[PDB]
DNA sequence: TGAAGAGAAACCAGAGTATACCAGTTACTTCTGTAACTCAATTTTCGGGTCCTAGTACACTGATGG
């Protein structure tokens, strides 16, 4: 919605990089899940025609654009004259952009999404008229879902690297086939591996 | 009065002789690099598409059988 703050769209973009759980759970897979990456790395920024609207709303937020502006303040790199902003003092109605031109939305460190303002139109009477739901999803992609590599009946909850049982190197397992292949009777890892929790992108996105 | 050689008119291979190639080398040039601006021609390379054939997921259908 025009005249609707930025960070009203940043908080709406469903990306699975917000739901990834950190750390490795090989020794014991019953650990209290570390906070999803939505909570740990709260920083993000839009880039709209030479101005990094940074999400400095929270204290855990740090300037992701500082890296780029420093990297460009060095040796000339094509780019030049980068700006900054705060993304809570801005609405889409205050923004000076091109249509159909790719801009940036970086979040979770370097999960980059290419933003394209396809068109701008005055609101009609036959579309949604609310605001409580308006940065709303017109279309999404319906990605594929990874499955457990042992039995192809359930989706992958775990991804293991350097597994001394897996044929493939990154091997995805459901919970059942993971518990059954790597753990003797009480949680002592059998063999060697690095198991991480796997958020299926084709499910939470 | 034959004998042991004397003379005579044929072939026959071979040793110089005659060619017959077949290399063996002296000058005498161009062609490098660097520099520069010019302009057009040509190549390279380089990130990304592009089309195509072949599976793949996934919700639904359509029986099927116990
Ligand atoms: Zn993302
Ligand atoms: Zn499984």
């Amino acid at each position: 919605l025009g005249s609707q703050k930025l960070t009203q769209l940043r908080d709406s973009i469903r990306c699975v990089s917000d739901l990834q759980i950190g750390g490795e759970f090989s020794n014991t897979p019953d650990q209290a899940p570390e906070h999803i990456s939505k909570d740990l790395y709260k920083s993000a920024f839009f880039y709209f025609e030479g101005t990094f609207y940074n999400d400095k709303r929270y204290p855990e937020c740090r300037d992701l654009s500082r890296t780029i502006i420093e990297w460009s303040e060095s040796h000339d790199r094509g780019y030049g004259k980068f700006q900054t902003a705060r993304m809570e003092d801005f609405t889409f109605n205050d923004l000076c952009i091109k249509l159909g031109f790719p801009y940036l939305y970086c979040h979770q460190g370097d999960c980059e999404h290419v933003i394209v303002i396809t068109d701008i139109r005055l609101v009609h009477h036959d579309d949604c008229l609310d605001r409580t739901l308006y940065p709303l999803l017109i279309k999404k992609h319906w990605l594929w879902t990874r499955k457990c590599f042992v039995c192809k009946m359930y989706t992958a909850r775990w991804v293991t690297n350097n597994d001394s049982f897996a044929p493939e190197d990154p091997c995805f397992f459901c919970d059942v086939c993971f518990r059954m292949l790597h753990y003797d009777s009480e949680g002592n890892k059998l063999g060697e591996f690095l198991a991480y929790p796997y958020v299926d992108p084709g499910t939470f996105n």
